[PDB]
């Protein structure tokens, strides 16, 4: 028996590949799982659970029949994603998650997050966040017409992929103060996330013994998971979907 982690998909309809990817590991892996949870970052956007984006119902649905075969799933929001609410919860069957929460592994106490709240030396993008994660600029945002969504979050996206051209890769790496202050404002030897696309296991002190942040990698060329079991904790890289020479 075993507990899954992913995050940091990014599936969008210009990558059917990792679509497909993901529809193939929904079907296989996701049914053998005791529970599933997603960290953030499922799609490359999001700007309302309203847009009839026929991608976001596919998903849903290929979610929904995991849920449906007994596995639940569980949502945390990513910083790409943070607009997915309650009417796309119940279309997949997903829980949604706080940005934080403290999971009873087998035992073990893990807390699991997105892991861009970690990142407190970009200030570029801390600022940026905390204006989208305000309640009003929210429903301010969700209340436009669909199509000036759309040409709203097309610009935004434009101008931050800019804006990012011109910024060092040093302050936009987890912060370890930060990971510190989180694992023992939760009392936890352990944590998982995503964001930073690093697959890895990092091994720190917390609460006055040893602690580990498990880092979720990006599904780009091939797929990456997090497995949970009463024995171990697994980073694991799997192709998405043999022959001789
Ligand atoms: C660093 C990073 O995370 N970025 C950088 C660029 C980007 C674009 C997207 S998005 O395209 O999915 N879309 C953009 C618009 N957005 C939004 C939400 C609430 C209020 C408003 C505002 F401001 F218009 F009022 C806009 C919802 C999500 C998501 C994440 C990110
Ligand atoms: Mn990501
Ligand atoms: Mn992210």
């Amino acid at each position: 028996v075993a507990t899954l982690f992913i995050a940091d998909l990014h599936l969008q309809t210009e990558e059917p590949a990792i679509t497909a990817g993901f529809l193939r590991f929904l079907q296989g892996e996701a049914r053998q799982a005791d529970a599933l949870y997603i960290l953030g970052d499922l799609f490359e956007a999001w700007i309302g659970d309203d847009d009839p984006n026929p991608l976001h119902q596919q998903i849903a649905s290929a979610i929904k029949a995991v849920v449906d075969a007994g596995v639940p799933c569980y949502f945390i929001h990513g910083n790409r994603d943070f607009l997915v609410g309650q009417r796309f919860a119940r279309q997949s069957g997903m829980i949604l998650l706080a940005e934080e929460e403290r999971l009873d592994l087998y035992g073990r106490e893990v807390l699991i997050m997105h892991g861009d709240t970690l990142c407190t030396d970009d200030q570029g993008y801390l600022a940026f966040r905390a204006k989208v994660h305000t309640p009003w600029i929210q429903r301010l945002f969700l209340a436009l017409p669909l199509f000036i969504r759309h040409r709203i979050a097309a610009r935004m996206r434009a101008d931050s992929k800019a804006a990012n051209s011109s910024k060092s890769m040093e302050i936009m790496d987890v912060n370890p103060q930060a990971v510190v202050d989180a694992m023992e404002r939760h009392h936890v030897q352990w944590l998982i996330h995503g964001h930073t696309h690093r697959p890895a296991v990092h091994e720190l002190q917390a609460n006055g013994q040893p602690a580990w942040r498990v880092v979720l990698g990006a599904w780009h060329s091939e797929g990456s998971m997090v497995k949970v079991t009463p024995d171990d904790v697994e980073l694991i890289h799997f192709p998405f979907l043999l022959y001789f020479q």
